[PDB]
């Protein structure tokens, strides 16, 4: 069922103690071990606790479109070490800038605090974005995993307080709802990759009060057919062998339904992570769909 | 469960008869109704009959090129009605398009519609540099009948010992025309491809069962010693298709026998989308034609 480099990866995994556990480390985000760009390192003086760190990527060489990227790790962990091999894929692709929210991990915060830095962080891009040379009504979403959430979310809370939409998102095997366990939970039980127990484990750091779970902006996947109707164009790609599979689909369904121009794509043989774990990511089908997305911003973001 | 361009494709189609029967329509080839790139019509000499037309495409040193072999059931399509299609793989992937039009059932049946592609394919090997394409740099790309043909060509290359392409495409292939699979029985109507047309197709294709079991008919019963060197491949499959479980077990196959190969599943479309007009700027369809377009573009160089 798992592509051969795919189960290499989980074989040499299973020995691995789960790092969503207690103590936690205190260094979140490393490096997990050809396309150049610049960095820009910004702290941003808004959202709710007054600082959200923000590393601006743009590609070498009028106004460069700009990805909001959201990144995953469970709101405990990732940062941009983790996620560079993401992000230089994002950027020889695309051709866009990479506008990555540093956004504070559990447990320092908590659910809405890490949402609405992400919201916040956002909000200062459309103000500020043309003066570092980007254009913020070319703007693109992206998030992977807990990421996914993060973006669903600060599309949704765009369309409850009525600022600008991206024009183009995609989602990642995006978490979409905390408060219900879907099909594919009793599927994939600890189904390599990303196992119930961690899933669990996220949610109570991010979500200790299970009634938040309930709520819209934490779990995009509930709210209501009026707001989501407005979401923008969306595109989804979920891993097959994934307990949390069944959400992004149930997502994607849903935005169907309700007008929204949405795809949805189940990569075959992978598994959670595929997108930013680079051993995963060479498979021939995380390849694909990686370029497909970053190929698919390009196309979008003009 | 379908998007709703898909869904009101299948609606408004849904009281029309299938076109899967006798009487044949007498066109069997025609627009759903060139300036991009070029059109080269040849002539070969080649093949069990004598003949076999081909269309070269060439897009504004020497060009990758893909040979293209085309669906409709073996008794339908050609370059008319896959104008869309050829249109988008020539703009996405920057490659020129060879275009095998071989002969429908059933002024013909197995093997030759096989043999005739894969006679096009050895003559395009020895004559593209003079046609101004590289054979070096090859794909293969097939949408269900034409599936079934891609990989009974490269089948053949494997067991003749004849070069493979670089990089091979199936859309909703058919690989295997002698057993029914789990989902002949969960979308044995689900709109776009009925089981009804599955069994009327290979009827006049391959009339005798005995043909079906053939792996030159049916790639996806071949032996592990072949199938683990068939060329690095990516199949798409359409969601809603009783000839999806096909497409889905070839890959896992090619995928255990070490053959770097992708699949990848489209939610909410049905079978054809990415030769059908209307289906084809659906989302979904739509992206998974342009990866397919973009794929050809980076592994052929
Ligand atoms: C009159 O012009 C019509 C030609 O265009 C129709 C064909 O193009 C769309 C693809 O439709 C199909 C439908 C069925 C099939 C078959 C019957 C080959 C599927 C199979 C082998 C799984 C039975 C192939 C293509």
């Amino acid at each position: 069922q798992l592509d051969p480099i795919t189960q290499a990866y989980a074989d040499a995994i299973s020995s691995r103690p789960s790092l969503f556990a207690f103590p936690l480390p205190e260094i979140r985000d490393g490096y997990q071990s050809s396309t150049e760009f610049t960095t820009k390192i910004l702290s941003l003086p808004v959202g709710p606790t007054g600082n959200v760190t923000a590393y601006l990527y743009k590609p070498v060489s009028d106004l460069l479109p700009v990805i909001a990227y959201f990144h995953g790790g469970g709101w405990v962990f990732g940062g941009p070490k983790s996620y560079r091999g993401l992000i230089t894929n994002l950027i020889r692709e695309s051709g866009a800038a990479v506008f990555f929210v540093d956004y504070t991990l559990t447990p320092k915060v908590a659910y809405p605090v890490p949402n609405e830095q992400c919201y916040a962080a956002v909000q200062w891009l459309l103000e500020h974005g043309e003066k570092l040379g980007v254009d913020p009504t070319n703007m693109g979403f992206g998030g992977d995993s807990a990421g996914g959430e993060l973006s669903s979310s600060v599309s949704l809370l765009s369309i409850k307080r009525k600022t600008p939409l991206p024009k183009f998102q995609v989602l990642i095997y995006p978490a979409t709802d905390l408060a219900c366990e879907s099909a594919t939970f009793k599927e994939f039980p600890n189904g390599p990759g990303l196992t119930t127990d961690e899933i669990r484990f996220a949610a109570s750091l991010f979500t200790p009060d299970p009634k938040s779970r309930l709520e819209d902006v934490a779990s995009p996947g509930r709210a209501s057919d009026e707001d989501l109707a407005k979401f923008p164009e969306t595109l989804i790609v979920v891993a097959e062998v994934d307990p949390i599979r069944q959400q992004g689909e149930d997502f994607g369904r849903r935005l169907q339904k309700l007008g929204v121009r949405a795809a949805i794509i189940r990569v075959l043989g992978t598994i959670h992570g595929f997108a930013s774990i680079d051993v995963l990511s060479e498979a021939p089908g995380a390849k694909a769909t990686i370029e497909l997305i970053g190929y698919k911003f390009k196309k979008a973001l003009h």
